């Protein structure tokens, strides 16, 4: 009966250029399974493709996120949400571009 | 004639405790393609699954390295090397197990 944590992610507190290659992982620590993962832009839901960028289960407990080239459009709030039977969590990382 | 080049990356600041999950993305960013990313830890090479390792080459560009459950065995320097036809590059960070 283990509620969802998530390690803490950021792409930097620095502005990323243009075209470069970003990324950020939601790493569940404890947290009964099974648990749902997801992100959100801006508070609106992203999944795999969309926008361009790539977004992967790796394992039950891990979510990958890659932006293989960054645009301004990638700007904004990322926020990944963990959810189980226990309860939710989320934790968030604001990407600025240059 | 570009070699890879990779940015940089961390498992943190603080010693990681047993089962915890940990990972870090190899994001190269300059580089012809096609490019090589492979992994050591303690300048011995790892494989997908090796002592509960998981390693992904998500895309042309980028590989993921993620410990499901942190042991004290996976303690020391993870080395993230990319290969081109051009040169190579690598860069590490060291996990700490408490």
């Amino acid at each position: 009966s283990v509620p969802p944590s998530i390690a803490p992610f950021s792409f930097g507190d620095d502005p990323v250029n243009t075209g470069e290659n970003a990324g950020v992982q939601c790493m569940v620590q404890k947290g009964d399974v099974p648990i749902t993962i997801k992100w959100t832009l801006n508070s609106r839901p992203i999944i795999n493709g969309e926008e361009g960028i790539t977004i992967l289960k790796l394992s039950p407990k891990t979510s990958v996120l890659n932006i293989a080239a960054v645009e301004q459009d990638h700007r904004g709030v990322f926020k990944c949400i963990a959810e189980n039977k226990a309860g939710s969590s989320f934790t968030t990382s604001e990407l600025k571009v240059n």
